[PDB]
């Protein structure tokens, strides 16, 4: 299964690929987000299976997901209703009032800009902290999705309010601190 931001994968539920990576091991996986799986979560994408090798929620919203079987990794994100792929070439950060969009499997590629950073949300289970706030809309299923400026990787979707019909806020869990972190090397 390719391995590309913004595809569906199921866990005993739904959320959407971050970015493709590989570990210290140089095993494939993808970044996503953590409160879509407890560490040792099995995931099916394809004919791929993977499992949360690494995960943080609350606190952060962060995690890595290791291909196990049929992993295939890419350096895109699926644009879905605007169509074909954004490519990543890399993760530098985009300066507040930035363009960036969403890549998720429920509502598709949705674009707006970066508000703010450091923020703190309440979620039903718990605080999470340092997240970028964006003006982009999202739905259940998008979560874990990929939050890109051009062709530079921001972060994972994570949380937010209200929805794609009406209009929303998101944030997300930037993606440097999980590299770093993790000692994680996104696809490019």
């Amino acid at each position: 299964a390719d391995i590309i931001g913004g595809l569906a994968y199921t866990m005993g539920g739904r959320c959407s690929v971050g970015f493709a990576a590989t570990n210290a091991s140089g095993q494939p996986g993808f970044v996503t987000a953590g409160h879509c799986g407890s560490v040792g979560t099995q995931v099916s994408i394809g004919n791929g299976r993977g499992v949360f090798e690494r995960s943080v929620f609350p606190g952060n919203d962060a995690a890595f997901v290791r291909g196990t079987s049929n992993f295939t990794l890419t350096n895109l994100v699926s644009r879905y209703n605007s169509g074909g792929y954004a490519t990543v070439s890399g993760s530098s950060t985009a300066p507040i009032g930035s363009q960036v969009c969403r890549s998720g499997s429920t509502t598709g590629w949705y674009c707006g800009t970066i508000q703010a950073r450091n923020q703190t949300v309440s979620y039903p289970q718990g605080t999470v902290h340092s997240l970028t706030r964006t003006s982009v809309c999202a739905e259940p299923g998008d979560s874990g999705g990929s939050f890109i400026s051009g062709t530079q990787a921001q972060g994972v979707t994570s949380g937010g309010s209200g929805n794609c019909r009406t209009g929303g806020t998101t944030f997300y869990q930037e993606v440097n601190p999980m590299l770093n972190s993790w000692n994680l090397r996104l696809r490019t």
